[PDB]
């Protein structure tokens, strides 16, 4: 679990949305596996606007942050789970790394801020949702 608190919005992965978010929605991508609710309280998280390729992330199933090289944000084929069949995730960056089932929404930033959160993994690979294309997030 884990989500972004920019402003007055929160990110979170679209699969583990509570009623909460659906009941105070901004916007959502089930392509990306993303969604995004409005908030009473300012957050505190800045989001990156860069090309970083390098950053750390946070491992939950490891209560560990690590470094990592990550692909740039790209259409790849995920397996099916119980959140979604078999389908291509759009936006998503890939890097090899401790991933489980729980470790979804930990963030991965780079020297800029948040570049996104993790939304994929398995057998030593974890993948990114990638946020720095969403400009709105830093207004309104
Ligand atoms: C980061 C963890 C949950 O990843 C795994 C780690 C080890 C084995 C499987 C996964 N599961 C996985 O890749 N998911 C499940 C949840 C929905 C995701 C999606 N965005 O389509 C796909
Ligand atoms: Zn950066």
């Amino acid at each position: 679990s884990g989500a972004i608190y920019v402003g007055n919005y929160r990110v979170v992965n679209r699969h583990l949305a509570t009623h909460n978010d659906w009941a105070n929605l901004v916007w959502e991508d089930s392509s990306r596996d993303l969604l995004v609710s409005s908030t009473t309280a300012q957050g505190c998280d800045t989001i990156a606007r860069c090309d970083c390729q390098t950053g750390v992330y946070y491992c939950s199933s490891r209560r560990k942050h690590y470094p990592v090289s990550f692909s740039k944000p790209s259409l790849i084929f995920v397996e099916a789970s119980e959140y979604y069949p078999a389908r291509y995730q759009s936006h998503l960056m890939l890097a090899v790394g401790h991933s489980e089932p729980g470790d979804c929404g930990g963030i991965l930033r780079c020297q800029h801020g948040v570049v996104g959160i993790v939304s994929t993994g398995g057998n030593g690979l974890v993948g990114f949702a990638d946020v720095r294309d969403l400009l709105w997030l830093d207004e309104e």
